[PDB]
């Protein structure tokens, strides 16, 4: 199994029930100024989207709203590809996209090895390279990317960015100013990048809507090759799209003042810390056929919280710790014995075994639990 690459932070994560603080502490394309109280040396409502105001007073160029000229996507033959895990790299890319017209933006994600998720690689495509980024190694310098993703200059084209904007800020305290979801722009024309790819450009991309470990390093070829089929094609739909929408609008800038509109709120998205209560599936055995006496009912009650404890700390997702069906079946069973407990899932959890007495303690404790009148056996 990889090693868990949040062991090489600088800065851990805070998974607490505290609020989310946006990470930003240097604010570039600022129209309105960012609180003192999220400056670098200091460490206005903090807590509020950091480019709230310049996204709200944004606009599309003309230049962009014109009846455009496709230009064909480079041959991926024939386009080259730069990898970057180093700050030097990262920033020389910068000022290579401050000078860009527009580029193409997405992420590799990955959420069962921790507890809100991961950024694991950022990928961007200009008309003329591809660019891989290693958003693990790079993690802390990230930020840096925000001189040129919140510059209203440059369009930024996306397909389905809504979680990207969450993530982006949550990893690494990054926000989009002007930007193009193509997503967006589908909706009106009337799934999406799998036709998308293969209705403007004839290509199936196969391994698009493949789940795969991004933590993974090095990534093999495989997938250093669908990370760069998500942005290689994505100006030139850019530019098929709001032609076949531009010859729409009779030659009016009306369905692509729409897209911009509609994506721009996308990027108004805040990301917020989740919050689990055991009532939720309580409620849902209820609608079922709940049998759950006092006893079983606790032991849900002390497993729900010894899981949502021991995945906050370890930095795990639920399902890695303990899924649901496996929680709801201990709660059930109620194995007086800590073996009991092992043997009631399959397979049996890394942290279930490693916890076993904690766990085996709990379920015991629920044993003792006095049984109402009607639950009498
Ligand atoms: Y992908
Ligand atoms: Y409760």
């Amino acid at each position: 199994s990889i090693i868990r690459p949040q062991l090489k932070f600088r800065e851990k994560i805070d998974n607490s029930n505290t609020p989310f603080l946006p990470k930003i502490f240097i604010k570039p394309n600022a129209q309105k100024p960012l609180p003192q109280a999220l400056s670098k040396e200091r460490r206005q409502d903090m807590f509020a989207h950091p480019y709230q105001y310049e996204l709200n007073h944004f606009t599309p160029a003309d230049a962009v709203l014109q009846k455009p000229q496709p230009q064909l996507y480079r041959p991926i033959e024939e386009t080259p590809c730069h990898f970057i895990s180093s700050l030097d790299e990262l920033v020389e890319l910068n000022e290579k996209l401050l000078n860009c017209q527009e580029f193409a933006v997405d992420l590799e994600h990955h959420s069962y090895r921790s507890f809100l998720g991961l950024t694991c690689l950022m990928q961007i495509s200009t008309r003329t390279e591809d660019f891989i980024i290693d958003t693990l190694e790079l993690r802390s310098d990230m930020y840096i990317l925000n001189e040129s993703l919140t510059d209203p200059a440059i369009v930024k084209v996306f397909h389905g960015a809504d979680s990207d904007i969450e993530w982006l800020q949550k990893d690494f305290g990054l926000y989009v100013v002007n930007m193009f979801d193509t997503h967006q722009a589908a909706r009106l024309l009337n799934h999406s990048l799998d036709h998308l790819l293969k209705l403007y450009c004839n290509v199936d991309s196969n391994k698009q809507y493949q789940l795969a470990d991004w933590r993974i390093r090095p990534l093999p070829e495989e997938m250093l090759s669908a990370a760069r089929d998500d942005t290689h094609y994505l100006l030139y739909i850019y530019d098929k799209m709001r032609l076949e929408m531009w010859e729409r609008g009779n030659g009016q800038p009306v369905q692509l003042q729409v897209v911009w509109q509609r994506s721009r709120d996308i990027c108004l998205k805040k990301f917020i810390k989740p919050i689990f209560t055991d009532e939720s599936y309580l409620e849902l055995y209820r609608k079922q056929k709940k049998h759950l006496n006092t006893q079983q009912l606790t032991a849900f009650q002390l497993l729900f919280a010894w899981r949502d404890k021991t995945a906050r700390r370890e930095d795990e997702s639920y399902g890695y710790v303990l899924p649901n069906h496996m929680m709801l079946k201990i709660a059930e069973e109620l194995p007086k014995e800590p073996q009991g407990i092992i043997a009631c899932c399959n397979p049996v959890p890394p942290l279930v075994r490693q916890q076993i007495n904690e766990m085996h303690l709990l379920i015991q404790q629920a044993r003792e639990m006095p049984l109402l009148k009607s639950e009498v056996a």
